[PDB]
DNA sequence: TTTTTTTTTTT
């Protein structure tokens, strides 16, 4: 490796010409597209790749979601460049935690070790809270995730930092003044979330450089929604109506909206029964009442929900009402559709960047819908070749064996195939997990197992989560009981099915010897921009994307190269058949053999 | 040529 980026040698030899292009082509200014597999250690070619920038005197900014955060400042903590050059990180209030809040409820609930903590100074408890202190060279106090660590069941939501809590607070001050951490260091980690929102504010005219020189996108195919959430100001009434007990407009602005199953999707003023007066009335009533005696924690409920209101306000942004997952609460949210604006704002400020994830292109090296999502300037866009590794689809064993009703969410689906899950679920060797598509589909599989497989079973839910039923799938295993998952929703992409109580030793690994799809993942993007992004683009834009959820979904089987005896079952009878829409999908299992 | 997910951790 002549004359190699700096932390190159512990990149994988497979990624070196992928690193080879991305950096030139980064430092000429395009906004690269680099796609690799999960097992390829992009981390340390992310790390190799900032190194690189950092020393040529670049300003360089790694935007990754929270988790992939400490893996990626151990990949770059120790290469010489960076500890030259130095590297921070940016937090948003939702890190930290309130200390007279959070040691107010030690006190309520009597957890001695939690209040503890917060009696003198909320000092970092964890590994990685307290290297990340050295690394940063900064003391992360008052850490949400150090605060979990003590007390799991703690009110999250009720302890965080808001922008209301006393300036004398420590947990306000630690953040305020960490918001120069970019002054301080030459490479910057942060969320997609960070830097949405650190762009928008850049629009409206702190936390990040006015200009990113190299701008590094970790996951990037999760940034464009970062920027949605980020561009969305949603109004939530149960809280607030429930606040102000402790105005009736307001309440004949709920009973207005139920006038307008699709309720009120991306339309912006188009429906106006009484929104329009219910709206300004509710303008006023909240923001005149009595800011004195309006408790510290409440105050933050009506400035969120005012925002929610004055986001309705402009008109130049759609509407959408929502309901709770617990309950029928009423939600109405004002995002926007077109993300251009802002997404360029970003773009503009960046002087080369490199867009790295595991599923950027729709086919080959075409990443238009990505280019298009991100609305990435055609003159600075660049796509270098994937690295798609052979051993990423070796241990897997692709079965004939599937469901020949088609999914219909019908009663007679249900049962024939929970027939051949069950099949699956004896062969199987180890843990299963079955992907559907809706909460309906999966509650009919689960009322056609429940007794069948009893304990082994694992339903997600608007009770279960994805989290909660991973931690079931793990321990289940940990007992040495083989589970199934009837997973939904976020165990489709974004769930590491790879057992860490094997770290040496991938050969071993059976975790995961099932993964069993039930159904194509069509429809499963409903969010504002990409409706939008279908309606003028067609049923492609529907495939496209509905192909890139079922790569992620074949992407929880395999995380690292040398594990064995992986086993891959699509019972989608369409794949099967004749139709020639379901051909990406046939592709994509081409690969597979046998 | 299709269909309903609750991500994340910003102000």
């Amino acid at each position: 490796p002549a004359d190699a980026l700096p932390g190159e040698g512990a990149v994988r030899e497979v990624l070196r010409p992928l690193l080879k292009q991305a950096a030139e082509k980064t430092a000429a200014g395009k906004i690269v597209f680099a796609e690799a597999a999960t097992g390829t250690g992009k981390g340390r070619m992310i790390a190799s790749l900032a190194a690189a920038a950092a020393i040529k005197g670049d300003t360089v900014v790694v935007s990754a979601p929270l988790a992939v955060t400490w893996q990626l400042v151990n990949d770059m903590k120790d290469i010489p460049e960076v500890r030259r050059v130095g590297l921070t990180l940016s937090l948003g209030r939702p890190n930290f935690i309130s200390p007279q809040r959070t040691l107010e409820w030690a006190i309520d609930n009597e957890r001695a070790d939690l209040a503890a903590w917060i009696e003198g100074g909320g000092k970092p408890l964890s590994l990685r809270s307290m290297e990340t202190s050295k690394v940063i060279s900064h003391e992360l106090c008052w850490l949400l995730e150090d605060a979990l660590l003590l007390a799991e069941d703690l009110p999250a939501d009720s302890l965080l930092l808001t922008s209301e809590d006393p300036a004398d607070c420590p947990a306000q001050q630690l953040y305020v003044a960490m918001r120069s951490n970019y002054t301080e260091a030459g490479i910057i980690l942060c969320s997609h979330f960070m830097l949405a929102a650190h762009t928008r504010m850049m629009q409206m005219r702190l936390s990040l450089p006015h200009f990113i020189d190299t701008l590094i996108v970790d996951e990037a195919h999760l940034l464009e929604q970062a920027f949605a959430s980020v561009y969305t100001h949603t109004l939530r009434l149960r809280p607030l109506m429930r606040t102000i007990e402790g105005l009736d407009a307001l309440k004949e602005l709920f009973t207005q909206m139920q006038v307008a199953t699709n309720t009120s999707l991306n339309v912006p003023l188009s429906d106006v029964p009484e929104l329009i007066p219910a709206l300004k009335d509710t303008v006023k009533t909240l923001g005149a009442l009595p800011t004195k005696g309006m408790s510290r924690d409440a105050r933050s409920v009506i400035r969120i929900a005012t925002r929610a209101a004055n986001d309705a306000l402009s008109g130049h942004s759609r509407l959408r009402i929502e309901v709770t997952p617990v309950h029928s609460y009423p939600m109405l949210l004002s995002g926007r559709s077109n993300l251009q604006r802002a997404l360029l704002g970003l773009w503009n400020a960046t002087g080369g960047a490199t867009l790295v994830s595991a599923t950027l292109f729709t086919t080959g090296d075409n990443g238009s819908l990505t280019r298009w999502k991100l609305e990435v300037p055609t003159e600075r866009a660049a796509f270098l070749p994937p690295v798609h590794p052979a051993w990423t689809t070796a241990p897997v064993l692709l079965h004939k064996e599937f469901c020949a009703h088609e999914p219909d969410d019908s009663p007679e689906w249900a049962t024939e195939c929970a027939q051949t899950i069950q099949g699956v679920a004896s062969t199987a060797q180890g843990g299963t997990l079955v992907l559907c598509t809706s909460y309906q589909n999966t509650e009919l599989l689960a009322g056609r197992l429940g007794a069948a497989l009893g304990d082994r079973l694992i339903v997600q839910s608007k009770t279960s989560s994805a989290a909660t039923c991973l931690a079931q799938f793990k321990a289940k295993h940990k007992a040495g009981i083989r589970p199934v998952w009837l997973g939904l929703g976020a165990a489709w992409t974004g769930i590491d099915l790879s057992d860490h109580s094997l770290p040496d030793n991938p050969e071993l690994d059976r975790l995961l010897s099932d993964l069993v799809i039930t159904r194509i993942p069509v429809g499963q993007n409903r969010s504002l921009t990409h409706e939008r992004r279908t309606a003028i683009g067609g049923f492609r834009i529907i495939s496209q994307e509905a192909a890139w959820h079922f790569r992620q979904g074949l992407g929880r089987l395999v995380r690292r190269p040398g594990v064995t005896h992986k086993n891959l079952w699509v019972l989608d009878a369409r794949i099967y058949g004749g139709a020639a829409w379901v051909a990406p999908f046939r592709q994509i299992l081409d690969r597979y053999k046998k």
